């Protein structure tokens, strides 16, 4: 799955929960999904994050640079579709509204925008 990726790079990912921490996550954009492994490499990936249907857009976060945010334009509050492990060797479904994202320079933060944005726009099964 992860011979020919878009783009791979590291981004901080806010997580989805109560208390949300930012966590350093290794990613591969390939087949319209952000995969995302701990450490570069990883044979399995922590989580997929399918972008089919989602939109882009930047926001600013009081303590992390060149951020911006995956989000269900469809539906406001719909829960985007995503999957992850766990330590313990569950597999769950996602439980995000937004994926709210920092990269590690302003230069990557718009490479990467401009990769996401191509490969949902590629999509033959786009907006249907």
């Amino acid at each position: 799955t992860f011979f020919n990726p878009d783009r791979e790079g590291w981004l901080l990912k806010l997580g989805g929960g109560r208390v949300k921490t930012w966590k350093r996550r290794w990613f591969i954009l390939t087949d319209n999904c952000l995969y995302y492994f701990e450490y570069t490499t990883d044979k399995e990936p922590r989580g997929i994050i399918p972008l089919e249907n989602l939109s882009i857009r930047e926001v600013e976060d009081p303590r992390k640079p060149n951020c911006f945010e995956l989000y269900n334009p469809s539906h406001k509050g719909q829960v985007i579709k995503a999957c992850k492990t766990e330590a313990d060797g569950r597999v769950v479904e996602g439980n995000h509204v937004v994926y709210r994202i920092s990269a590690p320079s302003p230069e990557e933060k718009e490479e990467w925008m401009k990769s996401i944005k191509a490969s949902i726009s590629r999509d033959p099964f786009y907006d249907m």
